[PDB]
């Protein structure tokens, strides 16, 4: 299916990976000559080639992963590459596993992990969604970016009550508005070299926008990396409040905007690191004792399936092979334990 010129670029890219002897990407690890040869000329029905999958990891050798999905079909056609990378990245999500269908569980059971506000500055839960019927960044037309944005804007502008707010398209945005959004940490910028090389930012900023509610506890990014990135946040540690709000918002949006979903992989996303639940529950937290020795903070976080990114963003590491409820509960329980460790000792 792939054009001769594409195959030529793929052969060059393969040569670069195999040689890049110090490259540690999952792309280099799993793009063996056998896998490469069997996939290099293949193309999805919409026109996505292996180059639309691997180009970013070829261009950025320092990528951790190095592949993106150009359309949903790519996860199937290029499964011999996606599947082992997904297995390797999403530790615990086994070959024979299917990611569970959506289950937010009892969103009344989550607690405030730091009622006194001694450690946790803020709590956030983010998820991502792709809109049913639309391909992912690389395969989107300018017209699709715009149509998608109009749908999303209409839907979000319809939100009432606590979720009521304002939509801001990036196109034509004034400097004064940019600064106001920056001051609230609500603005996103044009993608970095990883996204650029994935052809994820074509037509920027057409079809990109930001929504937030009046209370500044709910934020949506439209066409930043995924079609939708939906975030609930507030100061302090009340993970229950944060998660309750997120789930209400996602369930309401879904009524007008159905989502792309896969029986095995869960919610489909542009980057395979965001599959499954897509959920990133995090605290911005200060743990000065446990830090001090970065190595040690890492070990303890890892033990509780947390990821660390003197203020740390500490989140659930697991995305696939557990429910949303379970992913948020892993963050909650892990943060409760880190706080205990910090206090003691």
């Amino acid at each position: 299916g792939a054009d001769a010129a594409v195959i030529e670029k793929l052969e060059a890219g393969f040569k670069k990976l195999e040689a890049a002897t110090d490259c540690k990407s999952l792309l280099k690890k799993y793009l063996t000559k056998e896998v490469f040869d069997k996939l290099k000329d293949k193309k999805t029905s919409l026109g996505a080639t292996l180059l639309d999958v691997i180009q970013s990891g070829v261009e950025n050798l320092d990528s951790g992963v190095g592949i993106y999905a150009p359309d949903a079909e790519a996860y199937t056609l290029f499964a011999p590459l996606f599947d082992p990378i997904i297995e390797d990245y999403h530790v615990g999500f086994k070959q024979t596993d299917k990611h569970p269908n959506k289950d937010f569980g009892d969103v009344n059971s989550f607690v405030n992990v730091d009622p006194e506000g001694k450690f946790v500055i803020s709590t956030r839960v983010r998820c991502g969604r792709s809109m049913q019927g639309y391909p992912f960044n690389p395969m989107l037309t300018e017209s699709q970016y715009k149509e998608m944005e109009a749908k999303v804007s209409s839907t979000l502008s319809s939100l009432e009550g606590e979720l009521k707010g304002t939509y801001y398209p990036l196109t034509g945005m004034s400097k004064e508005v940019q600064q106001k959004l920056i001051d609230d940490h609500f603005l996103f910028k044009e993608g970095d070299r990883f996204l650029q090389a994935a052809n994820a930012m074509r037509y920027w900023p057409a079809g990109r926008g930001i929504y937030h509610n009046d209370n500044k506890t709910f934020l949506v990014w439209v066409n930043e990396e995924d079609h939708l990135r939906i975030i609930s946040m507030q100061m302090g540690g009340d993970l229950g409040q944060v998660f309750r709000r997120l789930t209400s918002a996602v369930n309401e949006i879904e009524k007008r905007i159905p989502f792309s979903h896969h029986d095995r992989l869960g919610f489909l996303t542009f980057c395979p690191t965001n599959l499954g639940t897509t959920v990133r529950a995090s605290v911005h937290i200060i743990l000065p004792k446990l830090a001090a020795n970065r190595a040690k903070l890492e070990e303890v976080a890892g033990k509780y399936n947390l990821q660390v990114a003197g203020i740390y963003d500490i989140s659930n590491k697991r995305r696939m092979g557990l429910t949303e409820f379970q992913a948020v509960k892993e963050m909650q329980d892990g943060i409760l334990e880190l706080i205990k460790i910090e206090k003691e000792m």
